[PDB]
C-alpha cells in the first residue's frame, strides 16, 4: 500500500489543507455504465449550479496556485478545468469508465481528484516544493516527452520524478489510471472552503460507484494534511 | 500497526460495508470520568430518540445476519444488544472507562464499535467466511468454554482462531480490551444507511474521548471498505 507524506512547508501557502488518500485493489468490471451515468448526471449538477462551494473552493485553489508562482487562468486546477468546459459544452465526453466515474465526483462536489496506476510508482507519493531539476514525463504533441517543473512549484513525486505537476493541473503518462489496472491510487485534493463533511460524501461517492461497478473491490482510505 | 483485511466475497451479501479502523498506542489515564460522562450522555440521547440512523442501520445489519445465516432475534449486532439495554433498563452499567467510552459511541451514534487487546492478536485480523472447523473461546454461563462458528459465518479471526462471531455479534475472551491497555484496536463498523459523515463524527467522539481521558496518546484511523 501506498503511505503519501506532505512536506511540512506547504503549511505557509495552504495551512488547512485536507486530502483523502485512497487505495484500491480493484476486481473484474460487472456493471460498465457506472462512470457514463454518473458523470452525465454531474454534468447536469454542475449547469443546475451545483455545488454551493464551488466558487469559494476553486477561488482558493487558484490563491493557493499564485502563491507558488503559477498562473491559474493558465493552469487551472483540475477540478476547474473540468468545471469550464462542461459550462462551455454543456456535456463532457467518455474516456474510460473509472476516469468518467472519477472525473464525474470532482463536477459535482467541485474538488479535485485524481486517479493513478499505483503499480507504477517508485516509493511512495510526496507533496514537496521542487526544485527545478526533477523529471516530468507528459505528452507534447500526443507523443511521450520529458520536462521540468519550475522551482519553487508544487509537485506530488515519488522515488523517479514528478507524478503531478503544479499540486494537481496536469497528471504524467508513466502513473496514468486505466480501468484495467489491478492497483489504483486515488487523492481527493481540499481547502478549507469546501466542509470537510463534503470531502467525506464525494469520498464516499467515488468508492460506491467503484465497487458497483467492480464486485468485490476493496479500498483503504486515509485522511491527510498539513 | 494491525493491518486489517477483508475479503471481496463480503460484497456479495454487504455491499458498500465500510469501518473506521483506529490504531491506539495509549498513554495513563489522567482523567478516568470521560468514559462514564460520555456514557450517562449516550444513555440520554437514546432514550430522545436519537440519532436518526439508529432504525435504518440496525434494520441493514439483520439483513446482512440474516443473509449468512444467522437469527438477529437470538443474536443482535453489538450495537442493538446495547441499544436494547438502554431502553429496557433506563440506563447502563459502567466497566471499565475505556469500554465505557467506546460503549458510549456505539449507543450516541447507533454504530456497531469493537474494541480489542491488540498485544493478543497472533497476525492480523481478518474479516472471512468461516468454514466451520476454526475455535472460538468464549463463555458458557459464565464459564469458559470453546466453540466453532457455523459454515459460512462471517467471522473476524486472527491465526489463531475466531476473534469475533457472527461478525460483531460477540467476541472472545482472548483479546478483551482493558483500560490498562498499552495497543488497543477500534472497528467501528457500517453499512451505507449510515452516513458517513457521521461515522467519521463517531471515530472523532472516540478520539477526542481518549485524547483528553490519556493525553500523550497516539493513533492512527483508515477507513476500510468492500
Amino acid at each position: 500500500s501506498m503511505l503519501p507524506s506532505i512536506s511540512p512547508e506547504l503549511a505557509r501557502i495552504a495551512p488547512g489543507f485536507r486530502a483523502l488518500s485512497i487505495n484500491v485493489i480493484a476486481a473484474p468490471i460487472r456493471d460498465a455504465q457506472v462512470g457514463e451515468i454518473a458523470l452525465k448526471e454531474a454534468c447536469q449538477a454542475v449547469i443546475n449550479g451545483q455545488p454551493a462551494w464551488a466558487q469559494a473552493h476553486i477561488d482558493a485553489w487558484n490563491t493557493v496556485l499564485k502563491a507558488f508562482g503559477a498562473k491559474p487562468k493558465r493552469t487551472p486546477c483540475s477540478a476547474e478545468a473540468l468545471r469550464k468546459r462542461v459550462l462551455k459544452d454543456g456535456t463532457m465526453a467518455a474516456l474510460d469508465p473509472v476516469v468518467d466515474l472519477y472525473n464525474a465526483v470532482s463536477l459535482r462536489y467541485a474538488v479535485p481528484v485524481g486517479g493513478e496506476n499505483s503499480a507504477a510508482y517508485c516509493g511512495s507519493p510526496r507533496l514537496v516544493f521542487a526544485d527545478g531539476s526533477e523529471t516530468f514525463d507528459t505528452l507534447k504533441e500526443g507523443q511521450p516527452a520529458t520536462e521540468s517543473p519550475e522551482p519553487g512549484e508544487v509537485i506530488w513525486r515519488d522515488d523517479r520524478g514528478v507524478t503531478c505537476r503544479r499540486w494537481n493541473w496536469r497528471q504524467g503518462v508513466r502513473t496514468r489510471l486505466s480501468a484495467s489496472d489491478k492497483a489504483m491510487w486515488f487523492i481527493l485534493e481540499s481547502l478549507p472552503e469546501m466542509p470537510v463533511d463534503e470531502l467525506y460524501a464525494a469520498g464516499n461517492m467515488l468508492t460506491d460507484g467503484l465497487e458497483k461497478m467492480m464486485p468485490g473491490l476493496r479500498f483503504e482510505s486515509t485522511l491527510i494534511g498539513v
